[PDB]
């Protein structure tokens, strides 16, 4: 029952902003300032340090109306003691935590074992080595690409070791057909084919888009906005009415946490540090990073928010530390006017009422017609169909470039989670699909001549 | 001779209106409550049945539609099995004969069975499965009628459980795939082991849904409405006779459809596939039969949607049931002139030219130094490369490789490849072809894609 | 030296017109009935026939005087209307009349009864389409109905499939082999199929019989060179000879003594002025129907200029009268009909003109094909790919490669032609011109789309022909 | 540092300019005849060829100039012993006289290739860049090489060998093709030039040949003028003081490279003369010989024609649409100046692989189920895979495969290609490179293209 999970939720996320404002309370945050995402972004990581098997945090204060850093000082023990008081289960919240802070930093950076043309493969790069495991859904191609690198770098200078895992994970995410078959010949391959199968996987993952897991995460200092506002605002929906990582009650969570959310504009954006903080650029960032959206079409992303959407060096945005001063600024309520499922599987596949099997005809009349058969739906079907088991490494590499081929060759007409629609935001049945309209650059990280000088 | 093959059909249409009359007077079927398509499938599916010799305590059973005014019941009739035997010897009398008649019945089930519901072969090569309801005793006989599918689960079959069988069905899947590797694999099939084999077929089926396998077509519908065709001949004089309508290709196919659909008639009762609350159409009703008499589930709709007289419905937006006698319901007719527009059958490779207006010239030598395009047409020398320079020393390896060239080559030209070049629909009185048409086509041929006008819980 | 060559020309034509009308004298051939084109092929036939001493050879093994008589089915004229009568002349006064024109030695010969074959060829081409070959391949068989004596002296005129049959028949019954293995391979797009010519006698008959049906069907594409040339009935030249005499105004024989050029269509314009046919009952398909006028003198021009494969575009925008498909004709086989009514030839048929292809289509008719960037600016490529994959043919071989190797790479240059095939262009700075535009001073471009090909059937078709 | 690379580069123009005045005075050219362009494509001619140490060892230097009587101009014969040529040089200089002349040859050579058009095939003449340099000059000007001008004369070292008639050179050779071609399989196959049969040599050179007239190389290109040209700046620059200086202008790129060619324009002259290649009869333009003047000190023969005719002050002409003679010294004629501010616009050199850049995001990786066309650049998708999916073991039969089916991936995408994404074309006052501006193309690039307006 989706109840039964929204009450689940509810009872994690109870528990997150209990830790939140707990701990805000032992760094002296005053109740009002527990609201600023900063203040989040820094108490969350302090307790992924604390955790990982006295203490100092940065953290934002309101002060002559106006915002300054302070260094908010703790017992390590009490910090201990507080998680004790309201508490594999917290490697999961902190999982999700450091999730957040990687999916911000996609946003504000584009980042070294990987070609840089691979990095919008790279989901949850920024996880520390203890949070991957739990997090494995989330990370893309890229990613895990590059622990295993990181693996076989680490060999030259247990039933299941950590290389295996890591294949594991691989081959769960690829594309289907021979770059699986070639995951189940990594064991037995050399350095240097080690090395060509993962950079070939990860270059034809670019077309033959792999699935990763999606969720909409916030920081708790938004939950806590969510709780707040549902306490003050008698005829508004409950937190586990809103208690969803996903769907079109994801949206409304996160459209609720802006009524009452605050950030900082300081001096220094990412690449100038004379330049001033834009309110706006910053809540863009902010809206990109809980949807984990700096690799997604700019266009999907223009239709569904309230601001016209910018490229990643047009916006004028700071690191989201604490600035030394600055001024309070509160997010926009009502960001997203339309919404949109998660693709959590394979792209190319279906994704909805798109999804009937008929990919051909079978002529009857003899009538003059086109063809009409699907030919994105052949090839993945003689992906997972007319796969030899002879093929050696020579032989895989090669029909994974003609799988890339084939594909690449069909560009034009190919598409991504078809069946697939945003719907307005009210529109919580999905009774009016609707479909962007997209063209033009699609991607977040393009040089503009709107660009930020310097930046 | 024309003629003469319509006199042929006659005779035997005759037999199996004969036989379907006998049999509903055994089983208490009123003569009114003959003419109901619903006591036409039961009463061939009993005699299919009756003649299969594992299942068919003495006596016969038969769920069968009864009228009692302008409503309708179900009823089970009974009968003793050799009774049911003596008619059929009677009017066939005993020594073949029986088993390609039966196997036309089956092949009608068949198709119906792939409108309503879309084991070994992959989802997606459902539209490959022409006559896949077959019973294993009807499909030598049905050879032509079946898709590739249908016979890659037959040689499945065989290969799992045990002049010959796989022969048979190898010589039968050679003659329908394209030409080229794809019949190049299945002369050396015999010389694969097993998992070479169970590739080939797969790669085969895959390719097929692309590289058009030939299929034979036939218009076959219940023997009901053939009694229809009969009853209506012989009530109006202006009518064209049983023999001049007693064809399964061409117009006189599509007018003896028409012709039957004065008369017949079906049961409107409550439950469709799918929903067992919803209220059963009319209209969808009559869409999902003459899809059935002509084997159309697979059909561009487009194509479909040009020929019939009702606005064409995708397979979901239909609300019709399984065409068993209903517990309760009402009686409705047939809707006459169904078909506004015919064509022929394409029976032969869909990427080779069709009747009429076709030619073997497919290029031009230049004579003269004057700019111009090429117009060489890729299609058709593809299709000549496939017939002309096929290798014997190619091994599995290079034919599979070879197999998904050819898929890649015709994928390349989707948007120009073309089936049936030259095939035209004609208008039902334009019985001449003088006035040849092109359908209308544009947006999804899909019959079974799912809709947003999709009836709930479908 | 144009004007060189055309002396050349005038003395081989006025060598032909004598032989013609001497052996119409010697056949009983008034001089009226000299210019009906019907007698002409009969005439040329004959003497083909007579000059076989192999055919001849036979009749004498197998009475001698019999052997020595020569008939010859012929057209005669009475006012407007015309009869087949049979006309019969002995071999020794048949010999005698080439010997008195040609002199003793007789290599003179060959090649001007292989241009005759050739229009014969080029004639049953329109008419008929065609079985060594797949049916599709018969547009790459020019030259196809020359008898073997005459296929080595017209090489350059045959095409692909008619040197590719020429060779199954040598493999089903220098070197005779090894001179057509030559002649395809001059033929051919450049490439794996020259390499695998260079192969042929290495392959065993079943390789051999792949590799020829391989390299014909990829020509239907990879398009050879094959030479063309303006081929008339010796009849017609006798009609410019009396045209210009007749007329001094009018350009001379020199001047119209041209194969190919403004000058040939020029030259075949001026025969039509004088020119005659039959119009009977009976064309091919149906006995019963009766021929047009219009129909046949398409027939007769595109024979003389072998434009059966041509593409229809291309030929409608050059002539008089509308363009129509083979099965629209109403044409017979232009042996001379027991009875009909005799036609004049339409003079100003050819109102453009242009000139022949010779060489291979996908070369232009500059050697630039690519830029080398020297300024850091945002730029399309401008490389041209079809002249690309034209010169990596030429010059990207690999000498090791085996039959097999070969096979790939002739599907594969089959596909990478295939898939530009929207861009692939045909004698590249080519034009049509006005009869009158003699300098190229106006080239213009044929307004080309729809079916091009000759032999297409149409719903507009004669009955017993395309709707049969 | 770029001011004091400036700085340097005016040290080495100033040399230049006193051998040009020395060699001058020693063969009788008067102050005014010093600017004539004819006379320094000669003077530096002779230069070459007294200094060439393998016509000497195979005494009179003789040198064709050209004297102004006032308008009209005449071709004379200059004199000097060799002794005492070889003397003065040695008095003014006392390795590095070989890059100065390495430059002074690829001038000439890029002069050549405008105006002219044999074991390479015709139709990859568009990669030959520095085609006329002397054996001596081409590694020092490797960078400035054609891809053609290598592997022709890998072939000429390969025929020596097999005639018998003759880092070793080949393996120089190929360090410098395989710096220039594109990434991927070609640089592979390069690597094993070395263990490749005859026949596979042969094959693989003209397959790299073709494959880079799509598959662009990567070639050095400088703004290299006549030392008279040189000579003119600085009698600008120090007559009109108010001007920008030498040293201001001692750039062989960028923008400071079009204003020293403007600058020098103010002063230089050129002959006009009855004949031109092709045909003697026929006068010469001095607009056209403008033209040819420009294309060769930018090198641009092969450029884009579109690309320069935006940039330029007057219209752009095809080859053979050009009434331009050889720059030879004519018997007779009329001296014209050169036409200041020829170009209007101006840009960098790209002097990288022109594929190669623009940021480094190539792809999406989709976050909400929407429907969606496909948004990878396929182009930058196999440059990546180029670069990365090398395989070490592939023979030369898959070498070749994947070259064909490289140029394949790139023809099929031809349309979509774009070349030196990122460039623009800029005013020559916007030395800020603040206003981009994108030339208007379309229609025929090619210089070397027969046109109906073409000279008899
Ligand atoms: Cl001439």
């Amino acid at each position: 029952t989706p109840e039964e999970q929204r009450a689940k939720n509810a009872k994690t996320i109870l528990e997150n902003i209990q830790i939140y404002e707990r701990m805000c309370d032992l760094f002296g945050v005053s109740e009002d300032d527990k609201l600023i995402i900063e203040n989040s972004i820094s108490i969350e990581r302090m307790i992924r340090v604390v955790t990982d098997k006295k203490v100092f945090c940065r953290l934002v204060e309101s002060t002559a109306g106006k915002c300054s850093a302070r260094l908010g000082m703790a017992l390590k023990p009490n910090v201990e003691a507080v998680l004790t008081d309201v508490l594999a289960v917290l490697g999961k919240r902190m999982g999700f935590t450091a999730m957040f802070k990687s999916n911000l930093e996609e946003v504000l950076y584009q980042r070294k074992r990987n070609a840089a043309e691979t990095f919008t493969l790279s989901q949850g790069a920024s996880l520390e080595a203890r949070f991957r495991p739990i997090m494995e859904k989330h990370l893309g191609v890229g990613t895990v690409v590059a622990s295993i690198k990181n693996i076989l770098a680490s060999k030259k200078n247990e039933s299941w070791s950590p290389l295996e895992r890591e294949i594991s994970f691989l081959n769960k995410k690829l594309f289907p057909g021979p770059m699986r078959q070639l995951c189940k010949k990594f064991e037995y391959l050399n350095d240097q084919e080690k090395q060509l199968a993962l950079n070939l996987m990860l270059d034809a993952s670019l077309i033959l888009k792999p699935q990763v897991t999606h969720k909409m995460i916030m920081p708790w200092s938004m939950w806590l906005a969510v709780k707040k506002y549902a306490e003050m605002n008698k005829g508004s929906p409950s937190l586990e009415d809103l208690a969803a990582y996903s769907g079109v009650r994801a949206f409304m969570a996160f459209n609720t946490a802006c009524y009452m959310s605050k950030f900082t504009i300081g001096k220094g954006i990412v690449g100038d540090a004379e330049i001033m903080e834009n309110g706006n650029d910053k809540m863009q960032t902010l809206a990109m990073a809980c949807f984990g959206l700096a690799y997604e079409d700019t266009g999907i992303v223009a239709a569904m928010i309230s601001q016209p959407m910018k490229k990643r060096y047009q916006l004028r945005v700071g690191n989201f530390n604490p600035p030394e001063e600055g001024t309070i600024k509160g997010t926009s309520a009502g960001y997203f006017h339309k919404w949109a499922e998660f693709g959590n599987r394979l792209p190319f596949n279906s994704f909805g009422t798109g999804e009937s099997k008929q990919i051909s005809n079978s002529g009857v009349f003899a009538v003059q017609r086109p063809s009409t058969t699907n030919i994105q739906r052949l090839a993945e079907l003689m992906a997972r169909n007319t796969g030899e088991t002879s093929d050696n490494f020579t032989q895989l590499v090669q029909k994974i470039r003609e799988q890339v081929g084939t594909f690449a060759d069909q560009k034009a007409n190919l598409r991504e989670f078809t069946g697939g629609y945003i719907y307005d935001i009210t529109d919580v049945t999905k009774s009016n699909p609707k479909i962007p309209q997209l063209g033009g650059d699609s991607f977040f990280f393009e040089f503009t001549g709107s660009d930020v000088p310097r930046t």
